[PDB]
RNA sequence: ACGAGAACAUACGUUCUUUGAACCAAGCUUCAACUCC
C-alpha cells in the first residue's frame, strides 16, 4: 500500500528521449574541429538580423 | 288608463406576507515521440 522509492537512472549506454524539434542543416547548429557544437536560441538570432 | 310609477346590487378593499435552485461530485482514466529505411 503506497510504497514510495527513488528509482536512479544511470545511463550506461546513450539515452535521448522525445524532443518534438528537429534542427535543421543551417539552422542554429556550428559544428568544427574543436567539436562542440552551440545550439542558437531561436528569436534573438532574426530579431539581430533585424538590424 | 297594467299591484302600479319612479330606483345602477351599489360604495370602500394590493392575491398579499415569509422563503438561497440548493446540496454532495478531481475533466479524469489506460498512453515512450516513436517507428523503418
Amino acid at each position: 500500500m503506497k510504497k514510495t522509492y527513488r528509482v536512479t537512472l544511470t545511463a550506461l549506454g546513450p539515452i535521448f528521449i522525445g524532443g518534438g524539434e528537429k534542427l535543421k542543416k543551417y539552422e542554429y547548429i556550428f559544428d568544427k574541429q574543436k567539436k562542440v557544437a552551440h545550439m542558437i536560441d531561436h528569436t534573438k538570432f532574426t530579431k539581430y538580423l533585424l538590424e
